[PDB]
C-alpha cells in the first residue's frame, strides 16, 4: 500500500502543537494518514460504540446527529450507536450503512438540566457494564446537539482521549475555568493543568471509559453529600480526571467547534463536528 513518505526534516504542521509533553498525539489535519490507520483498525475488526443522550426536548437533535454520523463518523468500520432517551418512540429511524447498528436505551429524565448532563457518567457507567464490554472495543461519548460536517474516524481511537475546548485552546491555564474551590473533588490548584477539555467529546477503550465515568460519578456524589456543585458540572470533573489520568490522545478543536461563535480560523483546516444552534 503506497503513500507520501514522511520527511523527518519537513514537518507537515509547524503552526500547532501536535504531541503533548507526555507524548500523546494532538490530532490535527495533516498529522495523520487515514489509509494507514484504517488498515490498522480494520485488521482488528474494530467496533466503535457511540453514546449520545437525548432526554426531553433533545430528541429533536437526533435526526441530524444520526444522518451526519452516517456520512462522517467511522465510515467503513463497525459502529454501534447507543441512544439514551426517555422517549424511545421519538428516535428517528435513520437508514444505516452496512455493519452499523443502533440501540435505544430507555432511561429516566432528571428535572434539572445539570443533573441530566451530570448523570450521563452514571448512566454510561451505568450499569451498562458487561454490555459495552462484549459489544465494542471503543466507546465515544458525545453531546447530541451537534452535527458532523467532516471526517471523524479511527485517528481518534486510543485508550483514553479528551478534546480541547474551542474557546480555550489559545489560553493560559489561570484563565481556565476549572473548579477552583478546594471543597470540590473537582478542585484543580491555580498552578496546575495541561489543557481545558470539553465535556461534549471524550472516549477511549471500554475499560478506560468505564473507569473515567465511574470516577467522575463517585466524585460528583461526594460533592453532593458535601453540598457543593462544581462550577461546570461534569466538565469540571472530566478535567480533573484527565489532569490526573492523562489522555493517550488529545483531539484538536477541529473535533468540537462552533462556527457561529468562533468563525473558521486558518489554524482549523477542517471543522468536523460542530454545535447546532439552540436556546
Ligand atoms: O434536557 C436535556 C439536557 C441535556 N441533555 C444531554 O446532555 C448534553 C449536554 O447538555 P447541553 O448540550 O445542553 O450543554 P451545552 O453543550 O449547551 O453546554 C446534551 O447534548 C444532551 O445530550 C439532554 O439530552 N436533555
Ligand atoms: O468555561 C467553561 C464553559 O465555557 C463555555 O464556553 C461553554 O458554553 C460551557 O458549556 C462551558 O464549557
Ligand atoms: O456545563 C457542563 C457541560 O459543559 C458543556 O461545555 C459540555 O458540552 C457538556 O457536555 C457538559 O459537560
Ligand atoms: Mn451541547
Amino acid at each position: 500500500m503506497v503513500y507520501p513518505q514522511p520527511k523527518v526534516l519537513t514537518p507537515c504542521r509547524k503552526d500547532v502543537l501536535v504531541v503533548t509533553p507526555w507524548l500523546a498525539p494532538i490530532v490535527w489535519e495533516g498529522t495523520f494518514n487515514i489509509d494507514i490507520l484504517n488498515e490498522q483498525f480494520r485488521l482488528q475488526n474494530t467496533t466503535i460504540g457511540l453514546t449520545v443522550f437525548a432526554i426531553k426536548k433533545y430528541v429533536a437533535f437526533l435526526k441530524l446527529f444520526l444522518e451526519t454520523a452516517e456520512k462522517h463518523f467511522m465510515v467503513g468500520h463497525r459502529v454501534h450507536y447507543y441512544v439514551f432517551t426517555d422517549q424511545p418512540a421519538a428516535v428517528p429511524r435513520v437508514t444505516l450503512g452496512t455493519g452499523r447498528q443502533l440501540s435505544v436505551l430507555e432511561v429516566g429524565a432528571y428535572k434539572r438540566w445539570q443533573d441530566v448532563s451530570m448523570r450521563r457518567m452514571e448512566m454510561i457507567s451505568d450499569f451498562c457494564e458487561r454490555r459495552f464490554l462484549s459489544e465494542v472495543d471503543y466507546l465515544v461519548c458525545v453531546d447530541v446537539d451537534m452535527e458532523f460536517r467532516d471526517h471523524v474516524g479511527v485517528e481518534i481511537l486510543t485508550p483514553l482521549f479528551g478534546t480541547l475546548h474551542p474557546s480555550f485552546y489559545g489560553s493560559s491555564r489561570e484563565a481556565f475555568t476549572y473548579e477552583r474551590r478546594p471543597q470540590s473533588q473537582a478542585y484543580i490548584p491555580k498552578d496546575e493543568g495541561d489543557f481545558y477539555y470539553m465535556g461534549a467529546f471524550f472516549g477511549g477503550s471500554v475499560q478506560e471509559v468505564q473507569r473515567l465515568t465511574r470516577a467522575c460519578h463517585q466524585a460528583m456524589m461526594v460533592d453532593q453529600a458535601n453540598g457543593i456543585e462544581a462550577v461546570w458540572h461534569d466538565e469540571s470533573h472530566l478535567n480533573k480526571y484527565l489532569l490526573r489520568h492523562k489522555p493517550t490522545k488529545v483531539l484538536s478543536p477541529e473535533y468540537l467547534w462552533d462556527q457561529q461563535l468562533l468563525g473558521w480560523p486558518a489554524v482549523l483546516r477542517k471543522l468536523r463536528f460542530t454545535a447546532v444552534p439552540k436556546n
